[PDB]
């Protein structure tokens, strides 16, 4: 099932999922491009991790939670990911997911071990310490991909309204989930994913499998 | 408030209100090109009938629902529109929103007369009998007017999976109007559009606003 394709600069091989397949000659193309603007510059997460969502199967994937970019230090190349559970946006989610399930008890939260859910991050880089200071070289490989996705996904959940601002599928834009005051509406955007998932005659998500005891 | 602008072809003159303004120029540009194959043949709607929703104000919007064309017969320039009440969507529509409200006597249902909704065709004319025969003509104009939509709209409604498949907001595609063994689900699609409004920070819609007694 895992395939690869040579590129000019670091990573210098990019592995992938059979479902990928038709995005990666262009992807290739476009890398070669801007690569040395990237690798320029301390970036999270390193350049042996940008493509590593690129692993993970598309056709069992019911919804996608995409981000603006990874966290201005300690990417991992999965997005939301935070090993030590330090990281105030996936701390957050979990707080959502605990009150819309009843869950009190846990050490962590990942939304990549969730069946149906790929996460991702809509700029696959950062400049260390700078958030969305990669845009212009992601560019055009963060159209190609997320246009991919949206076909496999019945549900795009995007989130942050003025981080997305940057070009036919069901969508929800929500609040960063770092936002506040909002937590109501925070916890409810999550619980509608289910709502319009079962209208389109798909299986809910199991948030609660996200979970780390 | 309200403004034209002269084209080339029949209707010969487009009224619209200001909140259109940015997109004129281009759609005046776009319209002189194709307008020749769009008059060619008897349409749904008149061709004076056309640009009829260019009048209706944006900024005062919150909810775009969204078919691909106007009727095959009988479109009157305003989407969904049945003067007599015998269009199947118009009917289909007002028996959910019967479900959803508990209004049960009315004599019609129109979508523009709705506070805070505007109900859009992507494609402003078809050939007469022939469902988005015109397709090819209204594209870049299509893409134009849409965008411009969903700038001012919080909520995009799309009606038909299989009828969109053409090219960052809040959207849900539904089903057609006129969709089988599919009433729960298309009841429950028009609840969605309130929940995600409030969640929005946004008013909700009274869609018994539409019913005609």
């Amino acid at each position: 099932h895992m395939n690869s394709v040579t590129v000019s600069h670091a990573p210098y091989t990019i592995t992938y999922h059979d479902d990928w397949e038709p995005v990666m000659s262009q992807l290739v193309e476009f890398y070669n491009e801007v690569a040395s603007w990237l690798l320029r510059d301390e970036t999270s997460p390193i350049p042996d991790k940008f493509f590593i969502q690129l692993k993970q199967p598309l056709r069992n994937k019911r919804v996608c939670v995409c981000g603006i970019d990874p966290y201005p230090k300690d990417g991992t190349g999965v997005p939301f990911e935070s090993p030590n559970f330090t990281k105030k946006s996936i701390k957050e989610i979990a707080s959502s997911i605990s009150r819309l399930t009843g869950v009190i008890d846990y050490k962590g939260y990942n939304l990549n071990i969730i069946d149906g859910v790929i996460p991702w991050n809509y700029y696959l880089s950062c400049k260390l310490g700078e958030t969305k200071s990669h845009a212009i070289y992601w560019d055009k490989i963060s159209k190609l991909l997320l246009q991919h996705i949206t076909k496999h996904v019945s549900v795009l959940y995007c989130l942050g309204k003025t981080d997305f601002s940057n070009i036919p599928v069901t969508t929800i834009v929500g609040y960063h989930p770092a936002a506040r005051d909002v937590q109501f509406e925070k916890d409810r955007s999550f619980e509608i994913i289910n709502v319009l998932l079962e209208l389109d005659n798909k299986a809910p998500i199991n948030w609660a499998q996200g979970f780390i005891y």
